[PDB]
């Protein structure tokens, strides 16, 4: 990856590679969509579009040749800096075991916000449309523990009626499941009866969202399409400190919206 | 270990040998904070200090020639006598299976709370700070049973949001957990639950603290650096008995803040 | 030494290696200490403390537990910078035998008086003792050229009072050599017959001290301990010139004062 200029910044390779573990430490823990979705594999940094699959008509009926344009999807590229400071980088050398790196960390989580929020909710001047969107299949619920167990099974009915099967997962909000762990007037563990009532899944909590849903798992209903995977590289310098920045190029996409449903 | 003058003492092999085992039986089970915190190999009796990796300038702005000294902590060197009656010891050749050593036992308890107090409470004259000095990661707490599960279930989430992860474990008052099993409104097993409620941590009661802690055991936050491990050697004859004494040198660190967190 | 930045500096071989011998040069004929102090071998870039061999007690008389820390002396560590023009260094290449370097030199020459003056005097700071304070081996002498033979032949009979033994030497001031030259009423020349009463010792003139002190040569009892030695490294860019730096590593050591005697 030559476009990343990384040979040309006055640093060592111990100094490099603390750098990348701290970063990877975090993105691994904070990315949440990829639980659950698809990816499908890099294609470079020439990618620009992916294709869907149809023509749009732009003549007349009397016309004796007759003419339109293919369609597709453009990519998404983002960029965000940050700059560190150099004699307290030195320390390592002499040997310190731990440095200080607070502005990375907050820049990682700020991307890491701005990645979940399309697949959540879509972006408009792109053309995508995010998995909150689809309101034909939504479900009432109740506040009481066994409620939520009357609504799975209900769910798993309409999950048979069509061909849908295999691992069912459920993602809920943390407040909402401290409050149903909080009212337990029935003496039985939630968590044991919740797991046994699908047939062995599995329970995602997450503050990015409101209430619940259910999803299943056999593959291939949610891709995520990547370009360039994400990456750090060198800038320029500033007479006390360096300069970096993080990069990357993305699009999703729902296929199938028969294996998801919504609660309340 | 010659500094030891073992071999001037007026005693044979079989009586050294009991005497070695009643003292690693004792320690064994009173020292604590090994049972979570990590150790740094032996270096020998003549390390002196351990490097910290900084300088601190000492001369004025419009010098030519400008200079600093380095940083270090020292160790701690201790030493405890105690002595023995010789007729008594004498009838383990005649054939007797059980002679009294009460004075071993009581230096032995004696010398493993002095080690206690340095790792949770620290040295102000050697400048080293305690796992109880951090106060800015504490969080609150109840009396009821389901307060427990609730702070737990909380404090997850702020280890989540860095990077920490990997098993965990609670430290807690011995009378607390006592009472905490005697006030059981709910009908259910406490152990079971909060061993579950962790994903499948332990748990662990001591009488050195008043109230409870949470801590990471990924490995590599919280170090104990020796010297020379504990010994026994010889001093002198008193007409009657002999005098003898145990010794060693240490010292302690804590790295990364982020694994720790304090209840009530 | 990757900690010296020196693959980023817009320079090539041939203007680094003259840069180096330029230096060497003046360095070897400037320090004048290390004609006869031993030299303890590099330990490296992370060393911090030498030991001395000692506890300081710190608790009182009626204690069960007694305790104390262990002594060191800690290192020093110096930095000076200068700059150098580019144009002018640029006909190296087109073929001038004879380019301009008198800020270096200026620079050697301090950081040379910088050094010697911590082995003559001492410094305060760090605790360290000069040869000119010991003040309990001092003997008088005179102005003629006989009173010098004559002060050497007592001195060495309080050599051999002790068991030191060996080679030794003088070390004096270059004015007072003049006047001695110059002052010869006996017919002899002065050289021969000092190089004579030393059992075939050896002179040495210097204008650091003001009057005369003799040594012992047979080795081990005065040291100097090194962790990094003389180097060069590259700092930054100034639109027209380039800056560098000097820096080094080090502390000093009298182990037996029975081998040293002062003049008047
Ligand atoms: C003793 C000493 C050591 C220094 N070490 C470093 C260093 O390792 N890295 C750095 O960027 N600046 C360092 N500086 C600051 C840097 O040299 C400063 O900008 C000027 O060059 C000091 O004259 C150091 C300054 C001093 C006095
Ligand atoms: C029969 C007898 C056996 C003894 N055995 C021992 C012995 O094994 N070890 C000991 O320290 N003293 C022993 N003593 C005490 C010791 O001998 C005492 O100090 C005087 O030497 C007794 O005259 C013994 C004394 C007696 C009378
Ligand atoms: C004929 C000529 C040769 C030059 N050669 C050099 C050179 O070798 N190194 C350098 O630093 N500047 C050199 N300069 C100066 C440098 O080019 C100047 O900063 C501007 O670029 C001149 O337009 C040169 C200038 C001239 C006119």
């Amino acid at each position: 990856m030559e476009f990343l200029k990384r040979s040309f910044a006055p640093l060592t390779e111990k100094q490099w590679q603390e750098i990348d573990n701290r970063a990877r430490e975090i993105f691994k823990t904070q990315l949440y969509g990829r639980k659950f979705v698809d990816v499908e594999g890099p294609y470079g940094w020439e990618y620009a579009a992916h294709p869907l699959g149809e023509v749009e008509v732009l003549s007349d009926e009397n016309e004796v040749v007759k003419w339109g344009l293919r369609k597709s999807l453009p990519l998404i590229e983002l960029r965000a800096t940050f700059t560190l400071d150099l004699w307290e980088l030195d320390n390592l050398e002499r040997g310190k075991p731990n440095v200080d790196l607070s502005s990375l960390e907050e820049t990682v989580r700020k991307v890491a916000e701005f990645e979940d929020e399309v697949i959540f909710r879509g972006c408009e001047k792109s053309g995508v449309k995010g998995l909150l969107s689809f309101e034909e299949r939504k479900i009432e619920c109740g506040s009481t523990p066994k409620d939520l167990l009357e609504a799975i099974v209900r769910a798993l009915s309409i999950f048979s009626k069509d061909g849908i099967e295999g691992p069912y997962t459920l993602v809920i909000n943390t407040d909402r499941w401290i409050n149903f762990l909080k009212e337990e007037a029935e003496e039985e563990p939630l968590e044991k009866r919740v797991e046994e009532c699908l047939r062995g899944g599995k329970i995602i909590t997450t503050p990015r969202i409101e209430d619940a849903l259910v999803v299943s798992e056999r593959g291939g209903d949610f891709k995520l399409i990547l370009g360039q995977d994400l990456s750090i590289g060198y800038e320029d310098r500033e007479k006390d400190a360096v300069r970096l920045f993080i990069t990357e190029t993305f699009t999703f996409q729902v296929v199938n919206p028969e294996a998801l449903i919504l609660l309340k």
